[PDB]
């Protein structure tokens, strides 16, 4: 009841292959070249133990920076000033070219793909979600505009108490393959999204992962491409990246748009570089100049009532899948749980990538330390 989705390969039936059919023809021609999409898989290294610290450059102004990175469970840290890498850090056991899960920084990448299609005139943010995904009729996404999804200004009954298996947040993970399925669970991410309800009100920010996955669904219906491919075509393939990114997929092959991307720190910085270059990447324009300007400008401040954000950034806001600090520097950031940031410092034409593994997903304690680092590093880049 979720309508047409992009086939896993040319001519594939809906939902095919599954874990139980991938060895059968015609699936197997595709599956034998893509088995990691069906079965958990490990890299077998072609290459035959200590932290790498090349902090520059900023080490003089921040002598204790490495210790501060250790204290916030930093896995990869990179500062791009202009086009130049001016500081790098990677923990022992994590190589410079290793990939790291982005969690909700993935959302900012999804918003970028939507922006690309807006630039092409294939998505109108003023249109209702149901213009593109009619099958969301009868759900909380029946009524709201695409822009309201982009800005996450839709009231949704979405329990964030993860430990409760009944919670929407854990059910979302189970539907998408991030957690073991329970009997009665939705078959895939699309079905889960259709189960969501709300009181109908809009206009106030509510951070909710479902919004990003609806955006990816819209992308698929508009382009006919799997979100996996759209993310490449409209963003990743234009970055001149060192490595492919990866994205977890659910049982239909739908990329887990809201949280499932992994990539290298250096490559993630290329996304920030594109944003600070007015939307243009090495391989071509990604989003319009206007789109970038709107991101840097922020969303409606009055919509933003998340004290977990405004306690630190009183004039903060959220728009188009980016957090906007509204601080004196105009900092904007992608953010994901356990300490992921794609942090933009337009003042110094710099991007800071910090990819981490805090023991906890989201506490005031970790955010205080992490934001202190990002701000101190940003200021260290100012001319003096």
């Amino acid at each position: 009841s979720t309508g047409q989705h992009p086939a896993r390969y040319p001519g594939a039936a809906a939902g095919e292959p599954t874990l139980d059919s991938w060895q059968e023809p015609p699936h197997n021609r595709w599956a034998f070249a893509h088995l990691g999409e069906m079965v958990p898989s490990a890299a077998v290294s072609r290459r035959p133990g200590h932290a790498l610290a090349r902090l520059g450059a900023i080490a003089a102004q921040l002598p204790d920076l490495e210790q501060r990175l250790e204290q916030t469970y930093t896995d990869a840290f990179l500062v791009l000033r202009g086009t130049e890498v001016v500081a790098e850090y990677y923990r022992a056991g994590f190589a410079p070219d290793d990939r790291h899960l982005l969690m909700s920084v993935s959302k900012s990448l999804c918003g970028t793909v939507v922006g690309a299609l807006v630039d092409e005139g294939r998505i109108d943010p003023a249109q209702p979600v149901t213009e593109y995904v009619p099958e969301l009729a009868g759900s909380v996404y029946d009524g709201p505009s695409v822009l309201q999804v982009l800005d996450m200004q839709i009231s949704i009954d979405y329990n964030e108490d993860y430990v409760d298996p009944a919670s929407e947040v854990q059910t979302h993970d189970r539907s998408a393959g991030w957690r073991t399925r329970r009997h009665g669970d939705p078959a895939d991410t699309y079905e889960f999204l259709t189960t969501l309800r709300g009181d109908g009100s809009t206009g106030e920010f509510q951070y909710c992962s479902a919004n990003t996955d609806v955006l990816a669904w819209i992308v698929e219906r508009v382009t006919g491409l799997r979100y996996v491919e759209a993310l490449s075509t409209y963003l990743w393939a234009k970055l001149d990246a060192d490595r492919d990114a990866t994205i977890t997929v659910d049982t239909t092959g739908f990329g887990f748009a809201h949280g499932g991307v992994s990539c290298t720190a250096r490559d993630l910085a290329r996304v920030g570089r594109m944003m600070l270059d007015g939307g243009v990447a090495p391989g071509g324009r990604v989003v319009s100049e206007d789109w970038v300007r709107r991101v840097l400008a922020g969303g409606s401040h009055e919509a933003m009532t998340d004290k977990g954000f405004t306690n630190t950034f009183p004039d903060g806001s959220y728009t188009r899948q980016w957090w906007c600090t509204g601080n004196e520097r105009g900092n904007v950031s992608g953010i994901g749980i356990h300490g992921q940031n794609l942090w933009l410092d337009p003042l110094t034409d710099s991007v800071i990538v910090k990819l981490s593994s805090w023991p906890d997903p989201d506490t005031e304690h970790w955010h205080r330390l992490q934001n202190g680092i990002l701000l101190d590093v940003s200021r260290a880049l100012d001319a003096v």
